[PDB]
């Protein structure tokens, strides 16, 4: 099992990712693809006159306000535009992809944050209509069933809350969760940069290797505390959880997945 | 097997349809739900600044121009907004729904019209970038597989062309095709009117029964040739194909499916 998380930032080469995934699948490789689409969602939300709004936490720590209308646009883009673009591209390449959201078959379920603190005009308030949460359970039976039948699952949020509400959630954590549940050989994170890097945006700052043995060393403190903490420690937890390696790699280049599997990027192990 | 086609016109009561479908499913009834969303697609397309455009055929006979950008908005709304709204609603009602498009698992495949004649300024032209076609094949194995595992499939176009291109297609024909493939006990068409009616919009013109024995009678010529020909003859072909009855019913009212199954509307047999 390989799990490939495709990021949703600008300049993701979907046709390049599709071409690679499809040829891996055709070679007999087990794949699970997870994707996003936050950039395209914003663009669509701008155009529909419902611009993105962000909650600044008492930290903080900013997170998208996923009100119902924002969630709906999230659904249009993640579940509609991107999911089906990716499925179509895969079918053109000879891979029988099947696109699913966390709502479908109760694939992804978790807890909704029903009261989130934020700071507006220097006063702290409580937002009760934010549809965001975690993923704590996966319908692995369904994924297993589709995998056994030979389909290539292409998965996306939103997830389903325990009260059956669609909720936004962290796509990187879904991918990490899937990778640990399946004991994945590799978990690949693709994005519009070459990998984890010390001086962003300089692409020669690329860190090649992060041994989980040495995660609490000062060398690797810089990243584990800096901008990309959530991803880095998610990877560390995944490897500890049984995933043999986690690779951060480039989604722009040709053969993004193959290069990543050959170690080109940041390898957490 | 019951197949319920939910229309995509204004004022479709999705929560009412969901409530009914879910309680039927919980009673052990086999359901396949097919839906659309042409009205909401138009509204979204208006707002995105890509207004609907129609091709007037040499007849004609008008049909939506489904250029790639229109197809993408079609995907956002049918596959994103509506499909997931419906799946969420079903999950809230205790039914384990699974939403799929024709692209997913190659569920719906057919032939694309790659050159459509139209009349513009009284001159006949040929449009070569229209992504519309038929559905000729269904991945019944996949549907069977999901049905056996107990999921409630919620299906939608677009379909996949034989050249692996996403294409718009007639949702009513998909539902008719599914109903004949499964030998459905009933095929229900739900829309924002009480049924097939002689003097539209007068709702007392409701035709209760159309015997397929008498389809070529002058009485039933009015409908079989009039505004709703494609639906009426699709129903007639379905019943001949082995479907025991086809009901045209109201999507607005409470218990829309149950009422339809009890004969409330236009019953083709
Ligand atoms: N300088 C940067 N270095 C690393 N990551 C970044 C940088 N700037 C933005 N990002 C990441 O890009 C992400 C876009 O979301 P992502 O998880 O890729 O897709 P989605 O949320 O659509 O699944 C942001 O959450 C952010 O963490
Ligand atoms: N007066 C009318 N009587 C019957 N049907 C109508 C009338 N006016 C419009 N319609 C139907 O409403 C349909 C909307 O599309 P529909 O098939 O319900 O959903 P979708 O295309 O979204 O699956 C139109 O194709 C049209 O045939």
């Amino acid at each position: 099992m390989i799990v490939v998380k495709v990021g949703g930032a600008e300049g993701i080469n979907y046709e390049a990712v599709a071409k690679d995934a499809a040829s891996l699948w055709k070679e007999g490789v087990k794949l699970l693809l997870v994707h996003g689409g936050s950039a395209e969602t914003n663009k669509v939300a701008e155009a529909l006159g419902h611009p993105p709004r962000f909650l600044t936490h008492p930290g903080g720590q900013v997170s998208r306000l996923t009100d119902r209308k924002t969630l709906e646009i999230f659904e249009m883009v993640y579940c509609g535009l991107v999911n089906k673009r990716l499925v179509e591209l895969l079918q053109k390449e000879g891979a029988n992809a099947i696109g699913l959201s966390g709502l479908d078959g109760r694939l992804f379920v978790g807890r909704r944050k029903t009261a989130v603190k934020y700071v507006e005009n220097g006063k702290v308030k409580v937002h009760r209509g934010d549809y965001t949460g975690t993923v704590e359970e996966v319908n692995k039976a369904l994924l297993d069933l589709l995998l056994q039948a030979g389909y290539l699952p292409v998965l996306t949020p939103p997830a389903l809350s325990y009260e059956n509400e669609a909720i936004n959630t962290d796509g990187d954590q879904i991918a990490a969760l899937l990778a640990t549940l399946y004991g994945a050989e590799a978990l690949v994170y693709l994005s519009n940069v070459p990998g984890l890097l010390a001086r962003y945006p300089d692409e020669a700052s690329l860190v090649r290797e992060i041994p989980v043995e040495r995660i609490e060393d000062p060398e690797y403190l810089a990243l584990a505390q800096g901008r990309m903490k959530r991803k880095v420690m998610g990877a560390v937890e995944a490897v500890r959880g049984g995933v043999k390696r986690v690779v951060f790699a480039d989604a722009r280049v040709e053969n993004p997945i193959r290069r990543a599997l050959s170690g080109e990027g940041t390898v957490v192990r």
